[PDB]
This record gives structure tokens, sequence and C-alpha cells, in this order.
């Protein structure tokens, strides 16, 4: 049965609620982004209206085979009436196609559902600036002060510089990057651009990337592995055994691998600056864990919420333990007392 924090009061609407069967009283199912914990339950047999971004709608139709007649894509930054209620979709600065949803309830209440997001000061100048929000359904993934990581720009700078140095020292090195979902495409695209290579990958991943409206994409990716010196592999294969086995398959073209594992936060963020990061190495194989996050840091989260000044906060992440819930509620009260709302 559908939990309370996925229902929007005073509407027929649910958010990211496809794994509960037919939800009583739901006339429209919103989907914030195409990540599996959120789309869990959708297939070609789904027969209710789904509201989402154009990019999420491309993935629904091509990857999950949802029939076209039940996909309702909405443009961003645009007031739209859905089943008699005004809604707006905003960019969530998460993965491609990810949105936040503003709902303007018939009784005058305004609700923001962030989906998954990486808060940014640029959001303070979206359509959020123009009016008050009463309730915030908040992505609280890293809601604790220990969660620090660098900007995405710093992380990409480190990766480009590392890859370009390695391959310039040894023109016979292969670069490999791990993936298990959409998001974080900048990691492998920026490295392939510095090296003058396309990115090589499986037919299934090429298919997924072709749904994302990235400009000039036919110029950046390929299924011809032999023509590429940046390869994408499943995240599970990014270990010494899996990489050794991949190197065997490349027909003696290469004699070294440099591999990247984009993770979220890891406890080595407590001690080591991005500049100082070092790989794990075994023989002719090196593996870098790089803290490329598509979720808010604690400080980014706090800044957003103190700017928005919501009357009530409903967390959507870390909601299963009393310890987590009590910790989050303590930070929300701190933020409110400090800023004075
Ligand atoms: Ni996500």
């Amino acid at each position: 049965t559908c939990p309370f924090y996925k229902k929007i009061p005073g509407t027929g609407f649910t958010v990211d609620a496809f794994q509960y069967g037919v939800v009583e009283g739901c006339t429209a199912y919103f989907l914030t982004h195409f990540h599996s914990d959120h789309y869990a339950g959708l297939s070609k047999h789904f027969t209710f209206p789904v509201y989402c971004s154009e990019i999420t709608g491309n993935l629904l139709k091509n990857k999950l085979h949802v029939q076209e007649q039940y996909i309702h894509p909405l443009p961003l930054d645009t007031e739209c009436i859905v089943n008699g209620v005004k809604v707006v979709l905003l960019d969530a600065n998460h993965c491609p196609g990810a949105v936040m949803i503003l709902f303007y309830l018939p009784n005058g209440t305004v609700i923001l559902h962030t989906g998954d997001f990486r808060a940014d000061p640029s959001m303070e100048r979206s359509l959020l600036a123009d009016q008050k929000v009463h309730m915030l359904y908040l992505d609280t993934t890293y809601c604790s002060p220990e969660y620090t990581f660098p900007s995405q720009q710093e992380v990409i700078r480190f990766a480009i510089n590392t890859a370009f140095e390695a391959v310039t020292l040894n023109p016979h090195a292969l670069v490999v990057c791990g993936t298990y979902s959409i998001g974080k495409e900048k990691v492998f695209l920026a490295i392939a651009d510095v090296l003058g290579s396309k990115v090589g990958m499986s037919q299934e991943k090429y298919k997924t990337l072709q749904c994302l409206n990235i400009p000039e994409i036919n110029s950046l990716i390929t299924t011809d592995m032999c023509s590429s010196l940046v390869h994408l592999l499943p995240m599970m294969q990014i270990n010494f055994k899996g990489l050794q086995s991949h190197l065997k398959k490349c027909g003696g073209k290469y004699n070294q691998i440099l591999a990247f594992r984009p993770t979220g936060w890891t406890h080595s963020n407590k001690f080591t600056r991005i500049a100082d990061v070092i790989p794990q190495t075994k023989g002719n194989i090196s593996i870098y864990g790089i803290p490329y996050s598509e979720h808010s840091s604690y400080l980014e989260m706090k800044r957003f919420v103190q700017w928005l000044k919501p009357q009530k906060i409903i967390p959507t992440v870390n909601v299963g333990t009393w310890k987590s819930r009590s910790t989050m509620e303590k930070y929300f009260r701190e933020w409110k007392l400090e800023a004075g709302y």
C-alpha cells in the first residue's frame, strides 16, 4: 500500500508510486525521473495517465515499452492544467529528465515536491521566486553535516586532467568508466572529449543514451568498441578481476587500464581533498573513486530550505528509522531558528 509521503492532499495525484498496484483515488501518476527505485512497477501493461518530462517519456516508451497513449510529457517552466489543478515542472539538477513539481492546490496551498535534486543557488531565480510554498516534500539523502563533497566542475577537472596525463604518457592505455543507471554522463563525455575519442558501449546503453536529447550525441558515442579508447562498463565490473577480463578481450591493443567509479559520498571525503585523491592499483590496472554527486550536500540543502522558508517539511529519503527521522527533524528546527521563519 502507498505511503503517505507519496500522496498529494486535495488532489487525485501521486508521485513516484508505481509499485503499489492501483492506488485508490489516483487519477494521475507523476514520475519525477527515470531511476529504478522511483519507476518500480511500470511496464507495457500500465493503463493510467503518467505525467513527466519529455526525456523521462522517451525512456518510458523505448526502455519500459509503456504505450504512447498513457504518456503525457510536459514542458518545463510552463504553467499546465492537469485534471483541474495548475502544475509546473522545474529542472531538478539530478539526472537527465529529472524534475521538481509545483502543485497549486484548489484551496490556495502551494506544494513543492523536489523528487531527487542537487540544490543550487540558480533555483532561487526560477518560478519559485514569485510566491510562497506551504509544504516541501524534500530529498533528504545527505541531510547531515558530515556529508561534504566538491562541486561537479572540480570533480570533472580532476578526471579530465588525470585521464589526459595518463594517456599522453602511455598512448596504449585504455580508459574505462562505470555506470548502472542514467546520470553522471559528464564523467565519460568530458574524458572522451579531451582524448579525441568517442565513447564505446553496449547496444543497451547506447539505446538509453539515444533517449536523452543531448546535443550532437551522434558525434560522442558508439557501439563500435574497437574504434574507441574510452569504454563504458557496468559498475559491477569495475574491480581488478572484471577489468583484467575486459583487457583480455581488446586484442592486444592496450597494455594498461585507468578506470573511474563515480560514487556518491564515501567516508574518504571526511579526510581527503579532491586534489589529493589516489587510486587503488594492481599491476597495469588503476581504479579511481571520484565523489561525483547528483544529490544536495548538507550545506546546499540547508541554503535552499532557508531561502524557501517552507511552513512544513516532509522528508522523502531516510524515512525508515526513528534515529534518521529524529536527526532530520532536529536539523530542520535549527535551520528555522537560525533564519527566523
Ligand atoms: Ni535518483
